[PDB]
Order: structure tokens, then C-alpha cells, then sequence
């Protein structure tokens, strides 16, 4: 009636979907990053533009694949924002965040398994503050970048349709992927662009440097604030539902 | 019945939506511009192509987020065009234009707060006529570029659906974002591409140079004419509604 | 009942729509081309990729704007293909082709008015066979490129919905714009990519060189054959309607 | 009733559709590749980014054209994945795979007919393992790349609508084209990206080198495994239908 449990099984398949999607996200995107960076021929890579596309377009693809199954978060800040507005229950939120973090670690681990030399040599796909910017600028860049993203996800929620056996709204994947694309064009030079604690974490775990670990709180704090401000903006100021 | 006021509150949330959207537009786009320009490595930026994408794609994203709330103008020329055809009442028009101008100033102000050195050094994201072109060419480039844009918005209007508690038509965001993209590919070398008085103004205000301020009337006059000609073309010649 | 004439007026507004759309197409695209070519800074233009995007994306935008008004051809080969399959009556076909040719001339004329020096210096946006290819290769490249395009338009026809007061099918603009994009990626090095007699003609007229005029039959013959083969393929072999 | 045969004729038109689509895919994409590679001017080609776009965007276009006619596979791994999940009958599967392989050979043959010198000089559009990677890395890159692709196709299946006179599901073309795009951004530096046995085979046949033929099993085995794992993941783990 729910007698089948149903549901349950749907909940755990959602967690798996978010685990595998975040793995694919990090594999494809960090492989792109390392592939660009190891390139010897000047203008012989996909460029920073290709990297930006890999991040936005994989979000587009992955949210498309997972919207109806898990709600398609692929991103602890997105889950956190939706949690705050009560579109995600606390247990699912935490399970999604763990799934995403674990998926991200595996995805980056795979890139490193495939091209260990250039992976270590060229920065591990990790986020950190680039030379010429301070921590406050980096944090502000991450807050506002995640705000664009989570503002987009809220505007992209279906108020009638939900992920399977849940009340997690279905998301329109394209505007969300484009938001990620745009924020990369702006934020790559500053931090590489985080806007996704799982993506930053997965890379910090595998690359394992003190420099990167020191900057890592930015990539949790910035996005969670950006996400919280988007949630409040959408739900309370625009009201908006 | 309207007893709730309703409406009113919708009107002011629309103004806020247009304020915040235009802020996000200028922040993301001018951060992209300054990020590209400050780059020391040849072919190590997102390129002029990435800039063009930042402008079109943020229009796509922002019109998507705001279509149902404000009508998604993000641009005084767009509001002016729709005003002329009576799809926007005069008070809303003026309120939107002020909101957009204010949002633009804040968005550019933020880029400058984050990277003040490269912001001043590399042109402030401002529009002005590039060397090799005259004022008439620059003005013609802006008229015709805004005409493509506003012609697209008119063709993208929903004749049945309107923004919340208003008669401002809902807009299809993608063709509009693509129109902005295309016009940048053509007009970046000439003026940087304005086609948006709020975007040109916000940057002139923050960057504050006599060179830029001298060229600024182009970026109001060109787009308002382009917008007026699109409105007349759509409503009167194609008839079209 | 038709008593209003109706219709008529719709027919002539369709011709105007195709005139203005093809003007916008050539202006935006050839301005992009000349802007890229005149650039002194290595990797400081939108690149051949940006050019390819200007052509596909303006087709996307323009077919979107004009689909419901004229059927959105913007291209004598497209009109010819649809004529052959009886989706366009002969008088409209010829009127569209003239409108498109005239629009193209004006669009290129405008680019030249705006940047006459770099316009003449850098090839006028004209199509011709590049060094290293023969005429048969150029013609085969144009046949097959137009075949992709017109095959896409046929697959993108709405069998139930037509342009205003006509039986010219409505077209889905995006796949068509993408087809143009893809064919440019392949054919730019060979001919610059024609796949559109009006686009090739408009540029030959304004640029006015013997070299270009000598190659011009390729850009009528190739696309008309490509279009005829697509029509036969769709209607007769796939059957398909 | 089926009395007309109907059906039959639909089956053989589907095979033709998959033959011609895969021909167009290889022609446009390998012409792009050779056009980029033969370019003498540094940053004067469409770049690796343009190549990646040619592959994803032609998949988008071609699946769009053929979805309703054949199901739009254009790719033996896609057909194999859908076969395994019983969405394609065995005879159609084998006929599609042969059609695709034959189409691919012709498409590459045409590129070579048009630019034989640069075609041989610059690698023939063939896939093989690049210097710096081993066979296991190349194979893992192909498994996981095809997994993204076929996972996307499964998520993009219409459970109610099928290709003409068949039970082959209709596919949403855009997410599929984007998946191909993304996988190229990541896998071009490793193998050139195969993820399509017909595409790898067609190029090996025409280019005919021992180096390439030695690596060719990777481009059958990787994609068939990636496809089988996606099928199992979608049908059995996500369940998912």
C-alpha cells in the first residue's frame, strides 16, 4: 500500500544514484582538468572553456538522469538548501551528503588511477585560493557562485512532481547545468570553482596536500551560506514556491 | 479578491527580482571579463568566446529564474520595448529600470571589491568604442544588436501566460540567451557589446572614467532605438501578437 | 472567411520576415567573421569555433522567431527542398528566395558600412574554395553539408502545425541551428561553409571579386543538390512525412 | 492489419536510417578532426573543443532525426545495451550493428576522398592509445565513458513511445548528445574517445595501420562492457524502467 516497502528500496536506490552520479561527475570533470593541464602544445587542449563546459554539462546530464530517481542533487550544498526549505528530510539529506562525498572520492581516485603522474603534477583537480586573491574574496566568490546555483535549482523545482516515492521535487536539469557553466567562467581563476562541498572534498582527499586542506573550509562554508541565502531568498523574499 | 494586496506585494517582489537578477548578471559577467583579461598565460583563459557565453548564458539562466515572477527583463531596453507595445505599465517600467540600474552597479561593485587591481587595470567591464571604429558605427552596431535581442523577446512572449499578478508576458529564456550570445560574438570587438543600458551604466558608475562616460549615451540611445524598432516591427509590420 | 485577405497580407509579411531574418543572419555572422580575422592578438578573438557558433546559433534564433510567421527558411536551399516535397507553393518559393537574397546583400552591406577597411582586407565573409582542395571536393562538401541541414529540417517539420495562413510546416529551430553549427565545424576549412545560396550570394555581391564569383556556382549547385537528395531521402526512402 | 507488411518495410528503413546517420556522423566528425589537425596557424582551428562539439552535437542532431524511425542508436554499444535489456530484438540488433559499421566506413571513406593528403598525414580520425597511457587505462577510460553514454540513453528512453512499427524506445536526443560531448572533453587525450565500436572500426578500416588495428579490441570490448554495466545498473540496481 506501501506494504511492499517500497520506498525504502526507493530511498536506498536514490542514495546509490547520488553516489554513482557524483562519482561520474568527478571522474569526467577532473579527467578533463588533468587532460587540459598536462597538454604540451599551446592551444592544443579543450581550454578553460572546455573545463567549464565539462562541469556544467555533466551537471545537466546527471541531473537529467537522476531527477526522477533521487531529485538529482549531486552536491551537498544543493541538498542542504532544499533541506532548509523542507523539501528534503534530515535522514535523506545526511545520507545524500555522505553518498555524494563518497562518490566524489571514488571519481577522483579513478582519475588518479588512470594518470597518476599528471594527476599529482598538475594539481589533482583540487580547489584552493589562487595567487592574487585573499581568503575573504575566495569565500565571497563561493557564496555568490553557490547562490546563483541554488537560486537556479529552487526556480527549477517542479511544485507538482517529485522523485520516486518521495517529496523531493523533480528539477529541470538544463538551467541548472547552465548555472554551473556560468559560475565556472567567473570563478575558475579565483578558486577553480567549488560550489559543491563533495566535489572539493573528493579532490582534497585524493590529492592530499596541506595547501589544499588549509583552504577546504571555504568550500564547505561558502556553499552552505550561498545555499542558505538562496533558500531564504526564494522562499521568504520572492515567495516563490 | 485582490483584498490581500496581493499584488502590490507581487509588484515589489518583481522589482527585487529584477534588482537581484541584474546584480548577478553583472557580477558573473564582469568577473569573467576581468578573469580573462588579467590572465598571463596565452590561451590560458576562457577567451572572448567564454565571455560571450557568460553574457548569453546568464541571460538564459536569469530569464529562466525570473520569467514567472517579474517577466525576466534584466535590461532597460527590454522593459522599454515591452512598455511601448503596452505589455508593461509605466510605473513598473520605471521601477524595473531603476532596479536594474541599481542591481548592475552592485554587481560590478562586487567584482571590484573582489579583484580591485585587475578590475581598474583591465577596463572595468565597461563599454566604450574601440579603436578603429567611429561613434556612428558603434551606435549602429548597438541599434541592430538590440534589435536582434528585443525582436527575439517579442517572438518569445507567451500570449496566454503572464508573470505573477501582472500582464507582463512570460518569456522563453533560451532563444533570448542565445540572441545575447550571438550579438556578443559580433559586437565584442566594436563596443564590448552593450545592448543593455543597465549593464553599461553599472560598469561606467564603478569604473568611473571620462573616456567611458563620454561614450555612454551610445549605450542608452542605441538600445532604446533598437528596442523601439523591434517593437514596431513585431507589432505593426509582422502583426505578430 | 478569407474575406479579409488575410493571408495575402500574411504572405507578404512572411516575405518581409524572411527578408529581415536573412539580413540579421548575414550581419551578425559576417561581423563575427571580420571581427575574428582583423584581430591582432593571437588567441584574442572568438576563434573559428565562435564563428561556427554565430552561424548555427543565429539559425536557431531566427528560425525560432520566424517559424510561425514564414516557416523560417532563411536559406534558398531549405525553401527549394520543401518546394520539391510540395510543402511550399512555387510563387512563395520564388518570393522567399528573392527576399532571402536581398536580405543577405543588405546584411553584408551593413557589415561593410561599419568596418570597410577590415571587411575588404579580410575576405568579405565570402565563400570560395580554399587552397589545397579542388572544385569537386568543395562541391561534394557543400552537397553533403546541405544534405545534413535539409535532412534535419525535414525531420524537424511539424506534420500538424503550419506557418500563419499557409501550409508551410512549422520547424523545431534548435536541431536545425545545431546542424548548421556542426556543418561549419567540418566545412569552414574547405569553403568557409555555404549551405545557403543567399548567404554565399549576399557576400559575393558586396565583396565583388572575380576569385569569389568564379566559385559561386558551387554555392548554388551543391546546396540545391544536397537539398533535393534530402527531400527524396526523407519523403521516398524513409517515408517519413 | 499488419497485412501491408508494414513493418518489414519499417524494419529495413530503420536499417537504412542507421546506415546513413552513422555515415553522416563519421563524415562530419572526422572532417572536423582532419580540418583541425592540418591547420598551420596556431589557434586558427576549431580546437579540441570544436572536435568534442562535433561528436556530441552530431549525436544530438542524428538521434533527433532518427529516434522515431530507428530508435536512433548510431552506435553498436547503444544497440547492444538496449538488446541486453530486451528493448531490441536480436536480428534488429545485428542488422543495426552491421548498418552502423558500414555507414561509418563510408563516412570516413568520404573524408579521405576529399582530403587524402591531410587524412593520412594526420591520423585518419582513428582511435588508439596515446603516448603516456597504458592499455588498461585506455580500456577503463572507454568502459566508463560508454557507461556515462548508455546510462544516459537508458534514462532518456520514452517508456510509452517507440520507433515506428517497433518496440525500440524513442530517445530524448539532447542529453545523449551532451553525454557524448562531456566524454570527449575527458577522453580525447587518452584514446581520442571511442565509446562507439562503429566509429572506431570505420576509421581503422579506412586508415588501415597496424598501430591502430592493434588497439582496436579496446574500442569493442570497453564500450560493450560499459554498455552492459549501464544496462544492469539501470534495469536491476535502480529499477528504473
Amino acid at each position: 500500500f506501501d506494504l511492499g516497502e517500497l520506498k525504502l528500496w526507493s530511498f536506498w536506490r536514490a542514495a546509490i544514484a547520488e553516489f554513482i552520479a557524483t562519482l561520474l561527475f568527478l571522474y569526467i570533470t577532473v579527467a578533463t582538468v588533468i587532460g587540459h593541464s598536462k597538454e604540451t602544445v599551446v592551444c592544443g587542449s579543450v581550454g578553460l572553456l572546455g573545463i567549464a563546459w565539462a562541469f556544467g554539462g555533466m551537471i545537466f546530464v546527471l541531473v537529467y538522469c537522476t531527477a526522477g530517481i533521487s531529485g538529482g542533487h549531486i552536491n551537498p550544498a544543493v541538498t542542504f538548501g532544499l533541506f532548509l526549505a523542507r523539501k528534503v528530510e534530515l535522514l535523506r539529506a545526511l545520507v545524500y551528503m555522505i553518498a555524494q562525498c563518497l562518490g566524489a572520492i571514488c571519481g577522483v581516485g579513478l582519475v588518479k588511477a588512470f594518470m597518476k603522474g599528471p594527476y599529482n603534477q598538475f594539481g589533482g583537480g583540487a580547489n584552493s585560493v589562487a595567487l592574487g586573491y585573499n581568503k575573504g574574496t575566495a569565500l565571497g566568490a563561493e557564496i555568490i557562485g553557490t547562490f546563483v546555483l541554488v537560486y537556479t535549482v529552487f526556480s527549477a523545482t517542479d511544485p507538482k512532481r517529485s522523485a520516486r516515492d518521495s517529496h523531493v521535487p523533480i528539477l529541470a536539469p538544463l538551467p541548472i547545468g547552465f548555472a554551473v557553466f556560468m559560475v565556472h567562467l567567473a570563478t575558475i581563476p579565483i578558486t577553480g570553482t567549488g560550489i559543491n562541498p563533495a566535489r572539493s572534498f573528493g579532490a582534497a582527499v585524493i590529492f592530499n596536500s596541506n595547501k589544499v586542506w588549509d583552504d577546504q573550509w571555504i568550500f564547505w562554508v561558502g556553499p552552505f551560506i550561498g545555499a542558505a541565502v538562496a533558500a531564504a531568498y526564494h522562499q521568504y523574499v520572492l515567495r516563490a514556491a
